[PDB]
């Protein structure tokens, strides 16, 4: 049955809440962002209102099927009325077209559901500035001090040096980033950049990307592998008989990969820098595992929440164990008491 954390109190409204049938007493569906434990659940023959972004409606369209007539598209930034209930579709820092949702209770109440986010002090200047909110829905995938990552920044630097460094010492080596599902397009648009090259990918994967209004894409994303020396393959195949598989293809054109995966955490982060990162080697291939994140670390979790203030936390991840609950609700207290609220 749908869990109290992804319906809102005092409307008929449920967020990421595709996969449990008809829900009772639910007006407006809305969808985060397109990734499938989000999603799970939507197909063609869904028939009632599905509130999302642009780019998670051309998703919806396109690769779903769901038909056009139930896809509900709101900009961003902007007081929208949906039902009778002042809503309001913020940027999330996690994959394209993915939202925040602030809502504004006919009594007074203000709800923040921060669907999956990165938090980023740029968010203390959007339209969360502007009132005090009551209730937050919060992302807490890495609500542990543990997790450390770098910045994105980082983490990209670090990818095109490498690349480039490799290239230009071997240009018969081919450059290949593992992929599952959207986000994360940097890594691998910033690698081709600098090596001059188009990405090349299958035709599913291409038609996703052409979904995503990033600007001028056509430039950089192609079908024709031949032409490319950046490939996109599924993430499963990030490992030394998948890559040994691909090389083979190639038909002698490539005599070298490198490979990234961008994973989110790996313990590693516990002792290691990024400039310390070393990749595993087996003859003539090479795959490095890059903390490149699209979810808040702990310190932009805990930031964002002492800026925020709210008055009540309700999880959204790891909710399915006494432990972590116990452990994040620490957590909660420790911020409250050290800022103030
Ligand atoms: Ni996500």
């Amino acid at each position: 049955t749908c869990p109290f954390y992804k319906k809102i109190p005092g409307t008929g409204f449920t967020v990421d809440a595709f996969q449990y049938g008809v829900v009772e007493g639910c007006t407006a569906y809305f969808l985060t962002h397109f990734h499938s434990d989000h999603y799970a659940g939507l197909s063609k023959h869904f028939t009632f209102p599905v509130y999302c972004s642009e780019i998670t409606g051309n998703l919806l369209k396109n690769k779903l099927h769901v038909q056009e007539q139930y896809i509900h598209p709101l900009p961003l930034d902007t007081e929208c009325i949906v039902n009778g209930v002042k809503v309001v579709l913020l940027d999330a820092n996690h994959c394209p077209g993915a939202v925040m949702i602030l809502f504004y209770l006919p009594n007074g109440t203000v709800i923040l559901h921060t669907g999956d986010f990165r938090a980023d002090p740029s968010m203390e200047r959007s339209l969360l500035a502007d009132q005090k909110v009551h209730m937050l829905y919060l992302d807490t995938t890495y609500c542990s001090p543990e997790y450390t990552f770098p910045s994105q920044q980082e983490v990209i630097r670090f990818a095109i040096n490498t690349a480039f460094e490799a290239v230009t010492l071997n240009p018969h080596a081919l450059v290949v980033c593992g992929t599952y599902s959207i986000g994360k397009e940097k890594v691998f648009l910033a690698i081709a950049d600098v090596l001059g090259s188009k990405v090349g990918m299958s035709q599913e994967k291409y038609k996703t990307l052409q979904c995503l209004n990033i600007p001028e894409i056509n430039s950089l994303i192609t079908t024709d592998m031949c032409s490319s020396l950046v490939h996109l393959l599924p993430m499963m195949q990030i490992n030394f008989k998948g890559l040994q598989s691909h090389l083979k293809k190639c038909g002698g054109k490539y005599n070298q990969i490198l490979a990234f995966r961008p994973t989110g955490w790996t313990h590693s982060n516990k002792f290691t820098r990024i400039a310390d990162v070393i990749p595993q080697t087996k003859g003539n291939i090479s795959i490095y595992g890059i903390p490149y994140s699209e979810h808040s670390s702990y310190l932009e979790m805990k930031r964002f929440v002492q800026w925020l203030k709210p008055q009540k936390i309700i999880p959204t991840v790891n909710v399915g164990t006494w432990k972590s609950r116990s452990t994040m609700e620490k957590y909660f207290r420790e911020w409250k008491l050290e800022a103030g609220y």
